[PDB]
């Protein structure tokens, strides 16, 4: 569809290329619907322009500016920055339905089929699996939604100082009900559970289709060998298995990119 | 005395593979009561228990099952052969063979009831909580289920045939009741029946979140609560939720099990 689309959130260039590589990743597993964008003005100009060669569309969100529906929000609670600015993928009316997606997630396969989900479906959290991860959910845009939210976020803040606090805050049906509504952990692996419950992992971790690089280090911060073709820290484990993943998209389809707009 | 209805056919079942786990046996029993809990207290022994040991577990629980799989005679054994691995897995299993009850509610011992939990029994065949660590199986640290013999060699084959995926018993039991994940939302018992000890300071602000309404504790991972040091004069134990639990453990193990088990042997 042209209705339905990939939203994904970059706080600045860092992230940035997390959501270079997400997208990529999108593409290169042949998704049919939109890829969008939500940008903030510590994004650099030049990293913006890149965005848009990936990204079909670049939303501007800019939550400082007074003229921004969050804005009063972001005054009696500024610890929620990030927050309502993610919240804003909730206005991108144009689309009727949506699955949103941190810049620190990688598609390992076609996602295609979680459009068939309705307003939030998520994954459960391995820390406390009664709230869903809000790495990865399905949406539907819409004002009300949005205003909805913003209130919640005014009245009671978030529970952890994250958006998904408040996203677990308001939707907290979730857990007990509509099984359809619980994404299948695989389209959301936590970088850590690969680890953590490992056998488990080794025993499904290889249908995992979306990762989830959760946690201290990003991928952008590892370093790379590209002549040996992995990063630093054999290495048969889940993690080193998808940080090459996403290493090998990185170079392989955005540093060329990038490098184009001397950002490389 | 006002004793209302008391279920005989349905109960609360446990394993205590020997003396170490027979404590928290003990305190897990003890909380059970301590919260007037209206079904029996089974427990299923093995004969690494000690006699004395085991003479105490009768003081507390309604029913003492032993359980040998070594012995020729036991349905698993023939099983045991194929997958020496998994003798407290077929072991903990023979709770389904425990034909006398309907319905019951598996606890193992490293776990704690802060709180009545008789509601369990509404739910059916197979309701557990999710594992903190991969979400989409459930922890079998306590579960709901009906006994019987025919699900018991039902699991009996699975084990024989592909093992557990994890060399335990949560491993066995997810093979099996593989739907759990993605049907009947009503099986998913909230987090706070099976609370694990390690979320509680793992994703901190959920825990400080509702912790508070925590049911029964499932201490988990290295050092089981039994191998703590508890200072009695303090009133604790040495080196918040985690803490705040284990001193409860430590006052019931204090309170109404030390007395029992001093006026025996090995206070």
């Amino acid at each position: 569809m042209t209705d339905q689309a990939f939203v994904t959130l970059t706080t600045n260039d860092a992230y940035a290329k997390g959501a270079l590589v997400l997208g990529s990743s999108l593409k290169q597993h042949r998704t049919s619907r939109r890829l969008a964008v939500l940008t903030t003005p510590q994004v650099s100009d030049t990293m913006r322009k890149a965005l848009e060669i990936v990204f079909d569309e670049v939303i501007t969100v800019d939550i400082l500016d007074s003229g921004d529906s969050a804005h009063l929000t972001l005054m009696k609670r500024p610890e929620l920055g990030v927050t309502l600015t993610k919240l804003h993928c909730w206005s991108l009316t144009q689309y009727s339905k949506c699955v949103f997606m941190d810049a620190d997630t990688l598609v390992l396969a076609n996602i295609d089929d979680l459009f068939e989900r309705e307003e939030l479906s998520a994954a459960p959290d391995p820390g406390w699996p009664d709230c869903f991860n809000s790495g990865v959910f399905v949406y539907q845009p819409s004002v009300e939604t949005y205003n909805q939210l913003l209130h919640v976020a005014s009245e009671q803040g978030s529970f952890d100082g994250g958006d998904q606090g408040l996203l677990n805050t308001f939707f907290n049906s979730w857990a007990t009900t509509d099984i359809r509504k619980h994404l299948p952990f695989i389209y959301n692996l936590s970088s850590i559970s690969i680890y953590s419950y490992l056998p488990a992992f080794k025993a499904f971790g290889a249908n995992a289709k979306v990762v989830h690089f959760l946690g201290q280090t990003k991928p952008w911060n590892y370093t790379y060998d590209t002549k040996t073709k992995s990063v630093r820290s054999d290495p048969t484990m889940t993690h080193p298995q998808f940080l090459n993943v996403w290493w090998d998209i990185f170079t392989t389809s955005v540093v060329p990119l990038l490098q184009q707009f001397g950002l490389v």
